[PDB]
């Protein structure tokens, strides 16, 4: 029932004690946009010290109720929330599209990851166990993972609903309360999650929302009743060898660069192509790039939406200008795009860019752009690429395309990237295990480790006999 | 063959590439003492930036060799190290006593923990595995725990050999190298571990030692080739109820206060005693305290050695003076002790102190002393104690003495302490699981969690089929 | 909308390919009853060899489809099944009462365990992973837990819907098909589960139901295409010491003996009471037993329903007759009960029995009755009870009532029972972890172990280098 | 110090109470041989019912002591046993060859796995923990893995010392005793393990040895005080595709067939070779097979020793005769071998056999020979091999040789074998994880699962509040 060019926020954008509330305090005002049209969908207040304290106080009170509930009870409520997310999926997805600009196609995938996340941690809540140890003379020791208390979740604008779910679901599962601060660019979708938690049966104040930027963030970090804060080198390389499957290598390169309008750090933007296939590959990539459907993100066939902001679009367009000044050849795009739909005339659109004759010294190769810009770097040998792509940090991903699996594993072994892809590339947030493949699951280690972030181990030792005095 | 009043360091105190070396660069000079006699056992150079660089560079080189060895090979070496520590135990324990001042009796327990710790992480090294996940169409995702590289360990003076062992054993078991900076108070024992690692078969420079203070520490933290750095409300309460086992409560109180000369934060120095037993308990506690054998730490019957240095002893005596000014009754000790052996005359000795008529407003009750000082606070009800001991942080321990186990579990539940003891109290470092009970073992969570600190998870996704393009 | 004295089966009681079917081959005929009224609710054919073959062949085909689906897809379906069980709970619970005779109070608790069980194994399906190991020279090894194929589940009459869910949920979560053979006494409720699995989206034939007894069972076990079969000394002691909480000890004794009409092996029927409290306890237990509401199991206030069938009721009454012949004093019950409601006149009712002056030589003390019969044995010392109750097997449970927790732990340590209760008793099936406490959860070991029963570990080794020939 | 043609057993071959004993009771007599010479090294008594009882009663007494020792103490003893095995390795390995006939080369590998096994389970013993669960109102539930009691380990003749170690280490690590029955062919080496356990500090009776056959085995299974018994369709295929690395494929085929004189079921004896490379491969395999050094197993350069005994050697030669009658071409070997050393003149030697023009209808292809016999079957397509090798059971292994990894993984997926090898083949016992690769480790799952086999989970529930009565 919701469409592009019509949405306007009509309710308060903070959320405390199970209801939408206006900030009690100001730390500034921000404007949220519909990137597809360039319309202001909200002029909202950033939360001040007093508003931040009301949220934390109200979450501390909920924490006391929720932490005392069983893992079984907590699981029940989180599984309900996942069911509500699943039922209201298209409504949630369209709202994320309206405010962020990603295609409905990509918003649905992010929403899926969100309710899957909830189910996973709900399951972990119901199956949590500590250790029990036997001590001589009937004595014993035991451990328990306990919540920390009020957790602060800091959002980002690229995956607003998903970052909200990903932070709250494990924190809540362990028995914590959370005060969530969305990115000021994207305030809207986090409130849908807040409402859903309430509807599911979460105690009022367990999941609170405070809008604001840096000042709000500082107030949250400095708060004495806040237990923990959950925040959110060379760029991600993609190595294409001459022996690879060309069609799959091209598909992978496009997915690596133009999903989420290339606005993510997990994007494999440094495309190293072997000299022999270099000409054939570039020809095919440009042909395919020029065919990407740009327009209204609510349209099912749209694959490229607008960029997050006008400042952001301008910054990306500046990278393109610097690249051709540094000697790169713009094969296609990197120009402002004006869509055929008149309602989209002032949207933050640009044609996806493919740059060739790229060098390691270039700032477009050295720096993360956060726009749809592919840098094609030519290479000759396996030793050369490994030497050129060594500067990759653990926090980044990497992709390798070669029919030789000895070569593939050898390249992956030497690469310092945390996530490596052989004959594929997935653009998925860092938190998601196994490179965010659809039918992957989460394994057990991801959950165990993220649970440890939102908890602490309490140890109890019960002496059944007499004390062994050294004195 | 080694005794008190005779030891003098005759070799360099830094350790690089399998040998004792002298600092290349200097950041100051320090004096290490024999606390039992007050003798200078070493005048050593604090490592400067160039010395810190040589250590990290030599360890970066060792890591490259060691990380490539199998977990089985790494286990083999760490098990040999444990065997050597076990064989050379008395020699290591006397060295620990000479520089630190703890009784031989307590030093042996710390050396036992140290070789047990190596055996544990050796075992984990041999049994480490990542996850394997199945993906549609014969594709698969998998994970590997990888070492980080060069890790920094920062020693403390209260458990020198044990802290060196505790930080280096997991770090090395993951495939990392380590540059260790002992407390400048206690430089000696870390070199015995250094030598043992070499003897066990560790590649040269895998476990390096840099002496120094804050300046050396800063150069280590600021070093770009350093992957990780492992560093070392109210104080620990002990609640004695009128229904408890008096003899066990007294034994527990003495252990909680006078082990390691009361110089640890783990010590349960805030002793809350119920009004009825208060008189009977204090009488027994003073009787038992006055019987603690003070003297040469290398003597088998010694239970109390000297304090770490003269500044620390003076600071502790200052606390006692302020306490009697604040209105506390010194029941015994808190005075400088002159041992009967003349060689021990300038040792940092004091009689263990018992203070009564203590208040929550007193600085001796509010502040951690790091000396043998017991503060006895009278209480009337269970609600009162819980309200008075609520200010305890998670990093601290707590002890409860009551014959009513419902009362015991109720008290432990309300207490915020990370380690709670029912009808006992163990003074053991926070790292040690299950309150450091002698025949406890480590369980599996401790090892798993500490391994995660010294490692990182690498994910590889192997696509067996074709790429599913969104475009 | 469903009530006692009106239900009659109107559909076939076998289930294959997503529909109810009449057995293709016979192995006899059975009659299922409404124990509350003594009415025949069904006359059904026991499955023959050809019918058993059709169900295993059908399951083998569904297995091939299901085992190829992802853990995530399997989880989705199982969570839908749990949702449907939860929605249709009262309808399932009344059906369980109608055929089995347990109170709706207990029936609801049984249906709760069933859908909780489903959710737990759905969660495990989505998080399943094998191991990944690194081998020298880039080679690697990995494991995968694979389904077995067609699994066979044998039902029991005391927990019909619960046993069906408990066996099918883990088997299905792994990727197996299941042919389920309910107890001929209770054929009805398993078909509600089979219909729910279908409704949830399970492939036709993944959960097939074959009616029959021993012959049907043998054919299933003998079948070559059946991977695995899941089947359904002294008796469970309850030790009441003179120092215990009398009211809690009485409540625990009633729960331990008269839940599920005392028709389970988990029942703590051997009640050892210390000489001093023996008189006081017996007086209170009889007073409380005589207050148990016997009647229509569909009534909310009913705590005791009828016994499974007339043969069973007669067998239990026989035990009571032998007991008074052996010298026991029937304090209350053990007599045929004729309920006030005329529609229940022909139901399998008896008054719950309390026997005193019991001896270890008595057959009522030596043998499991499977009826509401409590045997009170007097005892004098802790050493005496431990000697008299030592004959308890690991498969049984045990209960201890004492205010002294050292005594409690000492008794539990010496007892050979697999499940021990201190100051409580739960009557729960063996499969359920942590003595089947409400708000316990399942922990992680239970699920892990039961998943291992329904799966097998496949190992794959990928050689990346050259083969190291011994020759 | 020990050499071929000189060894004679001079001590009793049963072991009870920390000493070698003569069986109390008999069930026949057997002769043990030196397969290299054909000499009788022992004429020993098979254990009767009374001897089996004495061993069990003795073990039961040591269990009571050992089960009460801490996990830490058992670990210490098992690590000592591993150290003694490691020190006395060459002595144990020569004894293993003397009686079994495997090459000292392979015997040393067996002995390595043995002491590695002990270390792994020693580590698990020290780190064992149960679960702890929190229940409402301060109540709690906890689990503990307890030993079973007296376990029985049945030996095999192909890995005598290794099987003894593989069964005794997890049982003893769990707190059980074990009564071990070696294969009557190989009685000697198990006594070396028995002696070592004693020397390490194991209580007398912990690891007892009863010599005997099937009769002795039955007595052990039938014994009422025995808790558990640990016992020892087409054959293992090896698929060589035309696209593979020929030299590696040949090496792998020789390893798969001629290691342990081809006397194991894990040997990949069904060698399917693609029509194109068939001629080239056969030529190379025969060339390499003819170069295998047959002789004194104690000689360092020996790769093939004699077969276990005269009957086995004769049975294998019979298979070769039937094969050429069925139409197979003996390319090399399958003939009695007379070694140049005159002391080995009556040893059970034969030349390793290579058969070509093999059919699926042949008994040499259908049946497991347990001798050095390779059956080369020609094939044309991938679909054909998968159809011909489908009959492989889960208990068997499989090997695939192809440069195409998609093909390799596709073949491995379709194969029903429990262990699959890509571009390699390891002949290792089933118990060993990750196809028994040298620097593999055991991972965590293997140990977890073999501990569960030798233990039972005891659950304790502590009620802190009031009993919730249904009545």
């Amino acid at each position: 029932p919701m469409s592009t060019g019509t949405f306007v926020v009509s309710q308060p954008l903070n959320y405390r004690g199970g209801a939408r509330v206006e900030p009690a305090d100001a730390s500034g005002t921000e404007k949220a946009f519909e990137p597809a049209t360039g319309r202001v969908i909200a002029t909202f207040t950033c939360s001040g010290e007093k508003e931040v304290n009301l949220a934390v106080q109200n979450a501390k009170a909920a924490f006391k109720i929720w932490s005392q509930k069983s893992g079984m009870e907590r699981c029940r409520i989180l599984l309900e929330a996942a069911r509500i997310i699943r039922e209201r999926e298209d409504e949630i997805a369209t709202m994320e599209c309206i405010n962020n600009g990603k295609s409905i196609f990509e918003a649905r995938l992010d929403i899926d990851i969100s309710w899957q996340c909830l189910e996973y941690y709900a399951g972990l809540a119901a199956s949590m166990a500590g250790e029990h140890i036997q001590l001589p003379g009937g004595s014993f020791g035991y451990t328990r993972r306990e919540p920390l208390g009020v957790c602060v979740g800091i959002g980002a604008w690229n995956y607003p609903f998903q970052i909200a779910s990903w932070k709250s679901a494990p924190a809540l599962a362990c028995g914590n309360a959370m005060v969530f601060k969305p990115s000021p660019f994207t305030p809207v979708s986090a409130l849908l999650l807040a409402e859903i938690y309430s509807e599911a049966g979460v105690p009022p104040g367990l999941f609170n929302v405070v809008q604001g930027g840096a000042a709000t963030g500082q107030f949250l970090c400095q708060h004495p009743d806040v237990a923990k804060v959950s925040f959110t080198g060379g760029k991600s390389p993609l190595i294409i060898f001459s022996d690879c499957d060309m069609n799959n290598a091209v598909k992978g390169a496009l997915m690596a660069n133009f999903l989420t309008q290339g606005q993510v750090c997990c994007n494999g933007t440094r495309v190293f192509v072997q000299k022999e296939i270099l000409d054939k590959f570039t020809e095919e990539v440009v042909k395919q790039t020029q065919r990407i459907k740009i327009g209204d993100p609510l349209l099912e066939d749209t694959r490229m939406g607008p960029l997050i902001n006008r400042p952001h679009l301008e910054r990306v367009l500046g990278f393109v200008k610097v690249a051709k000044e540094q000697g790169a050849k713009v094969l296609c795009g990197g120009d402002i795009y004006v869509p055929e739909d008149p309602k989209l005339k002032d949207g933050y659109y640009m044609r996806p860019c493919v740059l060739t004759n790229c060098r390691d010294d270039m700032t477009c190769v050295k720096e993360e752009i956060f726009g749809p810009v592919m840098s094609i770097l030519s290479f000759d040998t396996e030793a050369e690429v490994l030497e050129r792509a060594n500067d990759t940090t653990f926090g980044l991903a990497a992709g390798v395309f070669t029919r030789d699996i000895q070569r593939a594993h050898r390249v992956v072994a030497e690469l310092q990237a945390g996530t490596c892809f052989i004959n594929n590339y997935n653009v998925s947030p860092v938190e998601l295990p196994f490179g965010g493949y659809k039918k992957s699951g989460f394994g057990r280690e991801n959950g165990r480790v993220t649970i440890e972030y939102y908890s602490q181990l309490k140890t109890v030792c019960v002496e059944m006999g007499d004390v062994e005095s050294a004195f």
